[PDB]
């Protein structure tokens, strides 16, 4: 399983140079980080898991960067998704991106992908980083519903 | 390519073989068989490309089988459509396949995908194998379209 993982993330990285355009690359490396997933990360008071946040200013770095948008930001935001499953935040960034450079159906998987996913682990909704921050934040939840 | 078409559909059978209700692998083995086409086929008088039909007694068989779809059928069907890249009718069967075995995602992704390919490659639609038959039959487009 965890060669098999690594072989997935390989061959997705392989498909996603050569056509950054289409979604089938994306879709695959979620499967890579998110498939092996089958319980919800335990909790204590408030639903906070013992993980640790994105570092913020590291998502501040991304944030910034969405003004002028390109393949090395893109790559960033999707290398710490692959780094970070429950940053779900990052899937809506890089989205967003895709988007800004003209990749809607890459744009669109990644919103499929994410939905999927949290239709088989509904509980990852309510859960969060043992800062408080969540897992999905209500942005990021109304754009995966829109 | 040659040797990454093959990694591609190695890496699909695996998938597909492991979740046989997960979309991922199916929409992979896609990738596989068609990103490579960017011409259509070359045709003559009434469309006629000059590539052979499908065995119509193959296609009976699978059409007999429907009665009591199971993983043999759906894995013959699969491996058809792999070395008959324009036998779309093997898509709509596969979907349906899926459907009764309860794989409603997988039968879904069969359809976006193909949607997909005619998307990019619309000629597609108005050509025939060398007997006359379309690539696109009026019951494959009707599925499509629901």
């Amino acid at each position: 399983d965890r060669a098999w993982r690594q072989t997935q993330l390989k061959v997705a990285e392989l498909l996603i140079e050569r056509q950054p355009e289409v979604a089938v690359g994306y879709r695959l490396r979620r499967h890579a980080v998110w498939a092996g997933i089958t319980a919800v990360p335990m909790s204590g008071a408030g639903n906070k898991t013992p993980l640790a946040p994105m570092s913020a200013d590291m998502v501040d770095e991304y944030r910034a960067a969405m003004n002028a948008p390109d393949q090395g930001l893109w790559q960033r935001i999707e290398q710490s998704l692959t780094l970070a499953p429950y940053w779900f935040e990052g899937h809506r960034l890089s989205a967003e991106v895709a988007e800004k450079l003209g990749f809607g159906a890459v744009a669109q998987a990644i919103a499929e992908e994410l939905g999927t996913f949290l239709q088989r682990l509904p509980a990852l909704r309510e859960l969060a980083f043992s800062d408080g921050s969540p897992f999905l934040s209500p942005e990021c939840s109304r754009w995966l519903l829109e």
